[PDB]
């Protein structure tokens, strides 16, 4: 089967047509076939006084709409993450900074909620721990939708903030780091865990209903009390220390695996967030926008656009 771009494209539709698997193609198919349409009316503005110049400027916009999706295409037969199409648990820490890190935490917290909210996807904060002036010691929330993980992949790493402390009279720049942490959601029947290998601990922050959660194996921890029966706060820690272990794990037959955009590595500064120039930059591609106010307000769409095409570019190259 030495077949194109198209031919595969038309393969999946006509496999997708005798369709679990409906729900992985279904995406593809639906930009192959909008491609297609476009194809037709590039054929149509062809065939259609000043009204000659109108369909000549339908024709143009059509055609640069072909150019745009024949970009797309290339990528769509790609191998994907089988975690692609995965809701995920999102984590952030205040790290180096002291209260600005916190703030920033927040700062960060809020952007992916909008941008959640921009996706249509559900944001739920499972834990939080606020410093009590504002800023936030770390965040836990879980985010679902349509391949959540697909697009916050990226996300993991160390997020560098610069930026003149609202307390700072002198305009003096201080720089702060918050780390963010994206896993997959694994399902327990995806991932089981011996009780042998936990530790859980139920105690009061009356049913005692705090519950601590320690993978012993890993000496991963984790710690849920918000909720007011201790079912709710083990399963939520459950869910946690699931994602965690299991990403532990992934991690190490990753580094195994050497001799992905960035290193991998979740302490490297991936991005850096600086308030005077209103500049956002993503330090594993290269790019630069000066478009901070917006992308923390949640419009991030053009800076993990960028990544996934960057990553799509090195993963097609390298398929040669």
């Amino acid at each position: 089967h030495h077949m194109n771009i198209y031919d595969q494209l038309q393969a999946v539709e006509d496999r997708y047509e005798e369709l679990r698997e409906e729900a992985n193609s279904r995406e593809t198919v639906a930009v192959y076939r909008e491609y297609k349409q476009v194809v037709q009316n590039i054929a149509d503005a062809q065939e259609m006084p000043e009204l000659e110049e109108m369909a000549k400027e339908e024709l143009k916009n059509s055609k640069v709409a072909k150019e745009e999706y024949e970009e797309k295409l290339r990528f769509l037969l790609l191998p994907k993450d089988p975690n692609d199409d995965k809701n995920i648990i999102l984590e952030i820490r205040g790290a180096a900074g002291g209260d600005e890190a916190a703030l920033f935490a927040g700062d960060l917290l809020n952007m992916y909620q909008k941008y959640a909210e921009n996706q249509g996807w559900k944001f739920e904060v499972m834990e939080a721990s606020a410093n009590g002036v504002g800023g936030l010691k770390e965040v836990v929330a879980m985010v679902s939708g349509q391949s959540v993980y697909s697009k916050l992949k990226y996300e993991s790493g160390a997020h560098r903030v610069q930026r003149v402390p609202v307390t700072e009279s002198q305009g003096r720049v201080h720089t702060s780091t918050a780390t963010v942490l994206v896993m997959p959601e694994v399902e327990e029947v995806e991932y089981e865990i011996d009780p042998k290998d936990l530790r859980v601990d139920i105690y009061h922050a009356k049913v005692a209903t705090a519950v601590r959660i320690i993978h012993l194996p890993t000496n991963i921890k984790v710690e849920m009390q918000e909720e007011r029966t201790q079912q709710k706060n083990r399963d939520k820690a459950m869910k946690i220390i699931r994602a965690r272990v299991a990403d532990h794990f992934a991690q190490i037959a990753q580094d195994e695996q050497d001799a992905t955009v960035g290193t991998g590595d979740r302490s490297e500064r991936i991005r850096t967030y600086n308030f005077p120039q209103n500049r956002v930059t993503d330090h594993r591609i290269g790019l630069t926008l000066q478009k901070l106010d917006s992308i923390l307000s949640g419009k991030l769409d053009e800076v993990i656009d960028a990544l996934i095409l960057y990553d799509q570019t090195q993963k097609l190259e390298e398929l040669n």
